């Protein structure tokens, strides 16, 4: 009843996300981008988009491409959440608008380790060092995300846990401008119930796992606000680039 919903959500997650934590950890052992030199050759194989321009922009263009891919996937996933489809159109869109970036960063942790992160479906590996060497303000984009990932990854969740977490992020009753707050809260109530009990079953060796995750939720909301603004800065300060149209609509006057 509760069990089943966890199965249905986990399977939806498995069908709809190209990257998951089992597949990432397996990979994490091909091509390393660690300096401007190795970056260029990376751009002779991996990235088929910009295919000069300032290195900082090339990098984060490639990053926004993946954001958009994930927004697509999160939409597919959400449709498979029992009940989601039945929400008002405008609500489904508002939930995803305010939800996707929080969920993006949650799942990004899966491909990050203390050295760097998998990129482009796990065929690239850009070092944390390298990113930290990019000119301001670009060297300050990914650092807070690695910070979050190291704390998240310490909880040692698996995909079954993550799938329910991501569902709970999306189905959140307090996003600004919802119509049927009542119904979304009822949905949230159900999922969060399943999540807490699931964590207790799956990880009986950690009493406080569920509360730890609620704290991570708080962390991600702050992480997203900070990201929105640093994005805002870069839009004003740098025009050599341009933000993807779809991301422009998501970022718009939210936080
Ligand atoms: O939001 C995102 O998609 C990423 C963060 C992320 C990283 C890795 C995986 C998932 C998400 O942040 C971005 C940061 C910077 C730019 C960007 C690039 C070039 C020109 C720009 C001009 C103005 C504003 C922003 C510009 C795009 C996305």
């Amino acid at each position: 009843d509760l069990k089943s919903l966890a199965k249905r959500i986990y399977e939806a997650y498995l069908k709809n996300f190209n990257m998951n934590k089992v597949k990432a950890r397996v990979i994490l052992s091909p091509f390393v981008i660690h300096d401007m030199e190795t970056l260029c050759m990376a751009e002779k194989t991996l990235v088929a988009k910009l295919v000069n321009k300032e290195a900082e922009v090339r990098i984060f263009h490639c990053c926004q491409c993946t954001s958009v891919e994930t927004v697509t996937e999160l939409t597919e996933f959400a449709k498979a959440i029992p009940g989601f489809a039945n929400l008002d159109l405008n609500d489904q869109v508002t939930l995803l608008k305010y939800g996707v970036y929080e969920a993006i960063f949650a799942m990004l942790s899966s491909v990050m380790n203390k050295d760097g992160m998998l990129v482009a479906y796990g065929n690239g590996f850009i070092t944390r060092e390298f990113l930290k060497s990019l000119r301001k303000p670009f060297c300050d984009i990914m650092e807070p995300k690695f910070d979050f990932a190291m704390k998240f990854n310490a909880l040692e969740l698996d995909d079954s846990d993550i799938s329910l977490f991501v569902a709970a992020i999306i189905c959140c009753g307090d996003r600004p401008g919802l119509l049927n707050v009542g119904h979304i809260e009822k949905m949230q109530e159900g999922i969060v119930h399943v999540l807490r009990l699931h964590l207790q079953s799956n990880h009986p060796d950690d009493i406080f796992l569920f509360p730890k995750l609620l704290q991570k939720m708080a962390d991600l909301r702050q992480l997203v606000t900070e990201h929105a603004q640093l994005v805002q800065i870069i839009k004003k300060t740098e025009s050599d680039a341009a933000l993807h149209p779809l991301l422009q609509e998501i970022y718009r006057d939210m936080y």
